[PDB]
């Protein structure tokens, strides 16, 4: 499977995906990395790995549909089978999501359905859980609500900040995101007809 990774930041999830897709029995290859922001370290990481990049600045488009269409043009340009959202910070429109249904994965730093949204660590700390985690899910129109592929629990330590908890959860993300990509890229896991996760 030919894979696109969309990013908006540092790209530590991108990095773990690069490393894993290049291990010997991989069913996936990363052929493009697209950022919606310029000068993010995730772009340098892509280039240092010899992977093409594109910056599609979301602020240059009048609405979501048009920004998403520009992204889709690059995806078709590169003949992409699977899209991975790895720290990508834009909610995608219905038509984009519908087109990419069953072929787009996201990594989210909580155990869904808890702590949906972009500030999950802040929510976890405020709520006082002693256990949080991360989730790889298929992307649905409903934000952070698509079908769950993998999850990994991560403890919250007394006196954690957003930063310390965030780093602990990243360590788990770097394991399940590559394992989940490999599940989809091979036969193994698909979004079935009945809209549910199916293990072939």
């Amino acid at each position: 499977a030919r894979v696109a990774v969309l990013i908006s930041g540092t790209g530590s999830n991108l990095q773990a995906l690069i490393d894993s897709t290049r291990e010997p029995n991989s069913s996936a290859q990363i052929d493009i990395v697209i950022s919606n922001k310029a000068a993010v370290a995730g772009l340098d990481k892509a280039e240092r790995a010899g992977i093409p990049t594109r910056v599609i600045n979301h602020k240059l488009y009048k609405n979501r549909v048009e920004f998403d269409s520009a992204i889709d043009l690059v995806l078709e340009e590169f003949s992409i089978d699977i899209v991975c959202l790895a720290g990508f910070m834009r909610i995608l429109s219905g038509p984009f999501v519908q087109k990419w249904n069953g072929k787009m994965l996201n990594i989210h730093p909580s155990l869904l359905p808890s702590f949906k949204g972009s500030n999950a660590h802040e929510q976890a700390l405020e709520t006082g859980v002693t256990v949080t985690g991360c989730t790889v899910h298929f992307v649905a129109e409903d934000v952070d609500a698509g079908q769950i592929i993998l999850q990994e629990a991560v403890p919250v330590k007394r006196g954690d900040t957003v930063a310390t908890l965030s780093e602990r959860v990243k360590l788990a993300e770097h394991k399940i995101f590559p394992a989940a990509l490999q599940l989809v890229a091979s036969g193994t896991v698909q979004l079935g007809e009945n809209g549910k996760i199916c293990w072939v």
